């Protein structure tokens, strides 16, 4: 029998679990979710940590979890999972260098996969990831990835603006030279929570098992584009997409900054390659430029190490329609919360286009309650957003997992999803290949 919604019916594996998102898939107690839960991993840091979090969520104060984790830790754990066959969704969330062989093997086992981004993290493994799709589909068993950023409030207002003809006008294509849509990020790798060290596996900065800047972070990037920009349209990444330009660089980490950000002692045999004087170089930065569907667009993504006091992760972004650009802020400015602009575009009748955004404005409410305009410049207008919608990071991780609960019952996920993470996975990798040619 498929899944139906009845309580149970999930029986989860965790596969070689190195990342927190891996433990916030059980974060919260699904009904559809057994308690009995399968981990399958390596002795060692990465599964320790991942079970001391799901005992967290088990000892909260709060709606505690009740999980079963019943552990298999040894050198054959892949072999084991697939002997045993003892779940029928498996979560991968770690080791990306890894990740795409275990996610083909899982699927061939007739198991279901949820997986953390980024599932390919090179052509290699692109390839690899396309015959997962193929498997996927032969078996009507589903692959998924975890886009938390379709959930946020602000990309979700920019998707809905720039589908109202009289707010944004047309989508401009722009060019390699202007792009008409634009996102670029700065994360970080060291972060204090709670006065507490934030600490990342010693493989985190291995570029090999990671993935490169260029495929890691640019994978919500170029969703992003994807599903604000082409709502629901089918990308076809054979006929729809042409790079234009990539590039790659580093980030120096010096002994004491590696120490601190992953416990270790500087460094680890398998990172000796990227040491140069006692320095640590890793390739954890890049940017695309590519056209999507005669579309220009540029994502970038930059790791520094860690940020000043009263600083932050920044973001900024413009997709430019023939009416109006609609942009986002995140800096000091805005205190590191991400703040959405309607900007018209010079030249036009702005008294006229003000009439049409309050009338625009009554349909974006009804979507979004509370939801207003402020003037703050000519031409310029703040999207004013109740606090009630900043519901955080996890709760849009929580979502993506319900969505890919409630999809498991059909069996089927829409139209678009598939051939568009092909698509997603695509520039990506071809942008490492790119960025690798001017070396």
């Amino acid at each position: 029998e498929g899944f139906t919604g009845a309580p149970g019916e999930v029986k989860l594996i965790t596969l070689d679990p190195g990342h927190f998102h891996a433990a916030l898939v059980q974060k919260v107690s699904y009904p559809q979710v057994s308690k009995d839960v399968y981990v399958y991993a390596p002795t060692g840091f990465d599964v320790d940590e991942h079970l001391k979090r799901i005992q967290g969520f088990n000892t909260r104060a709060e709606n505690p979890t009740a999980w079963n984790e019943i552990v298999y830790t040894g050198d054959d754990y892949l072999e084991k999972m697939l002997a045993e066959k003892k779940g029928n969704v498996m979560i991968q969330a770690g080791n990306n260098g890894k990740k795409t062989e275990y996610i083909k093997k899982t699927l061939e086992a007739g198991i279901n996969v949820l997986s953390d981004k980024p599932m390919a993290i090179n052509s290699q493994s692109f390839k690899l990831l396309e015959e997962c799709f193929a498997i996927a589909k032969q078996k009507n068993i589903m692959l998924y990835d975890i886009m938390t950023e379709r959930n946020e409030i602000t990309t979700m207002l920019q998707r809905e603006l720039s589908t109202i003809p009289a707010v944004y006008g047309e989508q401009l294509k722009g060019s390699p030279e202007e792009p008409a849509i634009v996102k670029e990020s700065v994360h970080h790798l060291f972060k204090l929570v709670d006065n507490k060290p934030l600490t990342r596996p010693v493989w985190y900065l291995d570029v090999n098992q990671q993935g490169e800047g260029i495929v890691d972070v640019t994978t919500h990037l170029v969703d992003l584009v994807q599903w604000e920009a082409f709502p629901d349209q089918i990308i076809d990444y054979r006929k729809d997409i042409e790079l234009i330009d990539a590039n790659r660089w580093t980030t120096s980490i010096s002994p004491e900054e590696f120490k601190q950000v992953t416990g270790t002692d500087a460094y680890p045999d398998f990172l000796k390659k990227d040491v140069e004087n006692d320095t640590l170089k890793v390739y954890c930065n890049g940017d695309i430029v590519y056209k999507i569907k005669g579309v220009t667009a540029k994502v970038s993504v930059i790791w520094n190490y860690t940020f000043p006091k009263g600083g932050g992760d920044t973001h900024f972004s413009v997709m430019k329609g023939s009416k109006a650009d609609l942009v986002i802020r995140q800096g000091k400015e805005q205190n590191y919360q991400p703040e959405l602009f309607v900007e018209a575009v010079k030249g036009v009748d702005l008294a006229a286009y003000e009439k049409d955004l309050t009338a625009s404005m009554e349909k974006v409410s009804a979507e979004y309650p509370g939801v207003a305009l402020n003037k703050v410049g000519d031409g310029v207008w703040q999207v004013e957003i109740p606090a009630k919608y900043r519901v955080g990071h996890e709760a849009h991780f929580g979502q993506v997992t319900e969505h890919f609960l409630d999809y498991l019952k059909e069996g089927k996920l829409p139209d678009w999803e598939v051939p568009n993470m092909l698509a997603k996975y695509y520039t990506t990798t071809s942008a490492l290949d790119m960025a690798k040619a001017k070396t």
